[PDB]
């Protein structure tokens, strides 16, 4: 297949988040991915009981790469969204798909820097895949 979805219904109080606890997490194996698969495309859809307006945020993720960690960032990503339900797209560079780790815990975090709203719902995590 070109792809999985997880649906975890997380709220999400940004100002209620420590400055430790501003990416939060969601295991690759709670997917079903392959090790054999490639992630091109992560997706997050949320909603709000108003209007979201701007987010700012960066994705993470487990990489294979003990000398820089275990672990990558993508580039910050500003978006507005103008009504109560959006998606933040993080299209996922080759150099960082090529040696993410779905497996033996690996994550994938969605950062939230700021959101206009203040609360929210993760409604799904989509990951699209190279084919």
């Amino acid at each position: 297949s070109d792809g999985y979805t997880i649906k975890p219904n997380k709220k999400v109080t940004y100002s209620a988040l420590g400055e430790d606890e501003r990416m939060i997490g969601f295991s690759y194996k709670d997917f079903g991915i392959s090790s054999s698969e490639k992630i091109t495309e992560v997706q997050v859809n949320i909603s709000a009981n108003k209007n979201i307006g701007k987010y700012v945020g960066q994705f993470g993720t487990s990489t294979t790469d003990s000398a820089n960690g275990y672990w990558a960032m993508g580039d910050e990503i500003t978006q507005s969204i103008s009504g109560n339900s959006g998606t933040i797209t993080w299209k996922v560079p080759s150099d960082i798909s090529s040696i993410i780790q779905t497996q033996y815990g690996g994550e994938i975090k969605f950062g939230v820097w700021w959101i206009d709203c203040d609360e929210f719902t993760i409604d799904s995590v989509v990951l699209k895949l190279e084919h």
